[PDB]
């Protein structure tokens, strides 16, 4: 890819400025894995991820990348195994995460239904490619669907991804998005489909998967509220959009509801998901 040299990265991220971008700093975000900073490497704006158990998820991401190169996956430009810390250099996504755009973080406009259908279709192509190449993401969520200049969906965080049903003791991912069997230890591509279903619900509603001050706290519980005839998806539609037509909204929910099949084998495969998502627009 490119070994970069820790000192070039330290330099281009203003000595890894802890100050947020908001105040003119370099810190973009965090996560248990490490801090992500904005850098400037030869006119190119980059995203530099500086990393409980000490070099795992590093060589994992490096291996999953190189293997995986699709227009719906974030591209890794380099790494840095020298100096003082383990860094990874990805392409800077100017339109941040889908979670950010759905929540209108930092006064951005609300995504239209048109944009949301491109984002769903695109993210499905990315999962498709990953599954075609026998990889299971294990953390499909809206925070992990990044958006470029043209609002193309790019799937991120492959440090947990596994080559493909096997059970495990170290259970990882984001609950609220996690499939019931994934919460039990089952490593399966079917879990990725379930987690995508939660993302479609987030796209439709504009509601985050989990909200402690909301009833229900878990967004997947609204699927039960809808199915138990109490309400309709039309009552949950993101009011922050002028172009969401009930016919395609119901079509997305139909897909989301199929993904959110509690029984792993009853869920559609990513290819079925892609063709139903294509159908919705065409
Ligand atoms: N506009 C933005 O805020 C923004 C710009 N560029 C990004 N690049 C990027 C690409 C691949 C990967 C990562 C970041 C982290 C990783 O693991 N892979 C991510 C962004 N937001 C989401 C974001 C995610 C994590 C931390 C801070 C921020």
């Amino acid at each position: 890819f490119h070994s970069f040299s820790f000192y070039e990265l330290k330099n281009v991220t203003n000595n890894f400025d802890e100050r947020p971008i908001s105040v003119g700093g370099n810190k973009m975000g965090e996560g248990g894995f490490g801090v992500v900073y904005k850098g400037y490497v030869n006119n190119t704006t980059v995203a530099v991820k500086k990393l409980i158990t000490t070099k795992q998820q590093f060589d994992q991401e490096i291996k999953v990348m190189a293997k995986c190169q699709h227009e719906n996956l974030v591209e890794l430009l380099g790494f840095s195994s020298d100096g003082d810390d383990l860094c990874l250099v990805y392409v800077y996504m100017p339109n941040g995460s889908l979670l950010d755009r759905l929540s209108c973080l930092d006064g951005t406009p609300p995504l239209s239904w048109h944009m949301r259908c491109k984002i769903a279709q695109g993210a499905a192509n990315g999962i498709n490619f990953l599954h075609e190449n026998h990889h299971i993401h294990r953390d499909i969520k809206s925070a992990n669907i990044l958006l470029d200049e043209a609002f193309t969906a790019k799937i991120s965080d492959f440090g947990l991804a596994r080559a493909s049903t096997v059970m495990t003791s170290r259970i990882v991912g984001t609950t609220a998005y996690m499939a019931p069997e994934a919460l039990r230890g089952e490593i399966t591509p079917k879990s990725d489909i379930y987690s995508f279903g939660v993302v479609l619900l987030e796209i439709i509603t504009g509601l985050p998967a989990v909200d402690e001050h909301r009833e229900p706290q878990l967004l997947l519980d609204i699927k039960e509220e809808i199915e138990d005839e109490e309400k309709t998806i039309e009552d949950y539609i993101d009011k922050k959009m002028n172009d969401a037509d009930s016919t395609s909204v119901e079509a997305m929910y139909s897909v989301a509801s199929q993904c959110l099949h509690e029984k792993k084998n009853k869920r559609p495969d990513i290819k079925k998901v892609q063709q139903l998502l294509q159908e919705m627009t065409a």
